[PDB]
C-alpha cells in the first residue's frame, strides 16, 4: 500500500481514489479510511448483473433485449427495446430489474459469494422502497448490499483477470460496453458510474468504477465521493477519474 494525494484532481469534492495493479500487488490509495468504506455499489451493479445474466442466459450478447413492454419513462431512451449496450450505457433500471428478476436468489446469493462483493447482502431484494420509487429499486440501490471502494478493486481484477468461471466470452462482452473514450488513444478505459444518495447519512454514493490499459500495465481502479452535495453524482466522479488517469498514470 502507496498513500497518494489526489485531492488537487478532486476539485474540492470530498472523495477517495484506490489504483491497483496486479503484476507488482500494490495499491495506490487516496483517502484509505474511505476507501476502506463499505456503500451501496447503486449502477455500479451493472458490471456484476450484467455478468449474471450472461451467465444464467438470461442474456447472451451485447444485442441482447428484455422485452421492453411500453411503459413511459422521462428518459426517452428508456422508451424502446434497448440491447444490453444501451442498457448498460443508459444505466436503464427497468432493463436491469426485470433481467434480475429473472435470477433465483440462491444463484445471486452463491455468485456474490465467489466473487467476495461486499457484505454479499441481498436479504432486501425488492430494494428501498420507502422512497417511493417501487419497483424502480433492488437490493444494489441504496439498500442492502455494500461494498468497499477496496472490494469493488479486488472484484474487478478476479473477473477481469481471468479468476472467476465466468466464460471469457462474457468477461469481454463486458468490456465491450465498459469502454469508454477520453480522447486519448494511449491507454484504454473501462468502467460504469453509480449515482445514489444515501438518506440516512445525508452523502452522496457516486462511484465510477473499473480499469485501465497502459502499455502492457492494468490498473484497477475505483473513485469514490461522499460529499454532502447532492450535485455529486456518478458522472461528476467520472470526470475526476480521468482528470486523475491523465495527470497520474499516463
Amino acid at each position: 500500500v502507496n498513500i497518494v494525494d489526489y485531492s488537487d484532481c478532486f476539485e474540492g469534492i470530498s472523495g477517495g481514489a484506490i489504483f491497483c495493479n496486479t503484476k507488482n500487488k500494490e495499491y495506490n490509495i487516496y483517502n484509505k479510511e474511505l476507501i476502506e468504506t463499505r456503500r451501496s455499489p447503486c449502477s455500479t451493479f451493472k458490471i456484476v448483473s450484467t455478468l449474471i445474466g450472461l451467465e444464467k442466459g438470461v442474456i447472451n450478447s451485447k444485442e441482447s433485449v428484455m422485452g421492453y413492454d411500453g411503459t413511459d419513462y422521462p428518459n426517452k431512451n428508456w422508451n424502446k427495446n434497448l440491447s444490453l449496450e444501451e442498457a448498460f450505457k443508459e444505466s436503464c433500471v427497468w432493463y436491469y430489474k426485470k433481467l434480475i428478476n429473472k435470477v433465483d436468489a440462491k444463484s445471486v446469493q452463491n455468485i456474490l459469494d465467489d466473487l467476495k462483493y461486499g457484505n454479499c447482502d441481498i436479504s432486501e431484494w425488492e430494494g428501498d422502497l420507502k422512497n417511493g420509487k417501487g419497483h424502480l429499486n433492488g437490493f444494489w440501490l441504496e439498500s442492502s448490499l455494500q461494498i468497499s471502494p477496496k472490494e469493488q478493486v479486488q472484484t474487478m481484477a478476479k473477473i477481469f483477470e481471468g479468476d472467476t468461471n465466468f466464460k471469457k466470452e462474457h468477461i469481454n462482452i463486458l468490456r465491450d460496453i465498459m469502454a469508454i473514450d477520453v480522447n486519448d488513444a494511449n491507454i484504454n478505459v473501462y468502467g460504469k458510474t453509480g449515482t445514489g444518495f444515501d438518506e440516512k447519512n445525508k452523502r452522496v454514493d457516486a462511484w465510477f468504477v473499473g480499469m485501465l490499459e497502459r502499455e502492457g500495465d492494468t490498473y484497477y481502479f475505483a473513485i469514490k465521493s461522499d460529499d454532502s452535495n447532492k450535485e455529486i453524482t456518478g458522472p461528476k466522479v467520472k470526470e475526476i477519474a480521468i482528470n486523475i488517469i491523465k495527470k497520474y498514470y499516463s
